[PDB]
């Protein structure tokens, strides 16, 4: 069953990224099977020029995606592959229709599209705390990151492989700070420097520091991206985050909280960066007023 996926996904043709709307931000995976979503995987990859600049060969990628998808936990309402896929479209979608592709390396692009992907791997449900005890410092997060780097190092799995050590070592950083990100403790610590910097015209992608700095909030604000969806998908996805968070009637008001709280600002921010990620900023205040009207 598991080579015959592997077989069927290598031998399939991978269709444009026009034909498969993944440059759309109003993106929804709801009508696509597993295989479909694999082959947008591929796409995201060799459009963004991964597939060429790194030597990737293609059942190796295949493979890589498969183990990837296999890692999630279909049992858990909303933190499974489906929200990894999810939170790399909104990455593919911000690159190309955002225009952020143009301020960042190759290396950068890479290690962010491995990140979102990889991001939440083998999370069991936001109720769950299988544990050896032992608080925060993003523990889940440090999680995620290690079933990351041991699928990249998975026999046939190692799409990083065409990379130089030195190449190798500076991506895996940048996965590791990408994925520890999304950790919202970490988000909601190195915020406010981030609005300081942009609220005084002071921020600088040149700077090491800031771009780092940036790579968390896009991380965060792609981690986010349901909330910006029309409304009809963002309905649907806020049932699955209801049904993991329980696994109605305050739902509403909570969600006006989470955008008003979290998610308005990182994403006026984001505009700010680049004024192509508007409907990102767009959708999430139309969410807002659609939740609000509830909220009575
Ligand atoms: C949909 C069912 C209810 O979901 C939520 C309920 C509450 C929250 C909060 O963050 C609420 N608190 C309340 C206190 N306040 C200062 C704002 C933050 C977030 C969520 C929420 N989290 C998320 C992610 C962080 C998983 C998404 Br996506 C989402 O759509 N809603
Ligand atoms: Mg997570
Ligand atoms: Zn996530």
């Amino acid at each position: 069953e598991e080579t015959r996926e592997l077989q069927s996904l290598a031998a399939a043709v991978v269709p444009s990224a026009q034909t498969l709307k993944i440059t759309d931000f109003s993106f929804s995976d709801f009508e696509l099977s597993d295989l479909e979503t694999a082959l947008c995987t591929i796409r995201m990859f060799t459009d963004l020029n991964l597939v060429q600049n790194f030597q990737m060969k293609h059942e190796v990628l295949c493979r890589w995606i498969l183990s990837v998808k296999k890692n999630y936990r279909k049992n858990v309402a909303y933190h499974n592959w489906r929200h990894a896929f999810n939170t790399a479209q909104c990455m593919f979608a911000a690159l190309k229709a955002g225009k952020i592709q143009n301020k960042l390396t190759d290396l950068e692009i890479l290690a962010l599209l491995i990140a979102a992907l990889s991001h939440d791997l083998d999370h069991r449900g936001v109720n769950n705390s299988y544990l050896a005890q032992l608080y925060c410092h993003s523990i889940m997060e440090h999680h995620h990151f290690d079933q990351c780097l041991m699928i990249l190092n998975s026999p046939g799995n190692q799409i990083l492989s065409g990379l130089s050590i030195e190449e190798y070592k500076t991506t895996l950083k940048i996965i590791k700070q990408a994925i520890l990100a999304t950790d919202l403790a970490l988000y909601i610590k190195r915020r406010g420097e981030f609005f300081e910097l942009i609220r005084k015209n002071q921020f600088n992608l040149e700077d090491p520091h800031q771009k780092e700095l940036f790579l968390a909030m896009l991380m965060t604000a792609c981690d986010l991206s349901a909330i910006t969806k029309p409304w009809p998908i963002q309905q649907r996805i806020a049932e699955l985050v209801a049904t993991e968070f329980f696994d109605k009637n305050k739902i509403p008001s909570m969600q006006v909280g989470f955008i008003d709280a979290i998610c308005l600002q990182l994403y006026e921010a984001l505009t700010h960066v680049s004024e192509d990620c508007f409907p990102l900023l767009d959708g999430c205040r139309k969410n807002r007023q659609k939740w609000q009207a509830l909220a009575e």
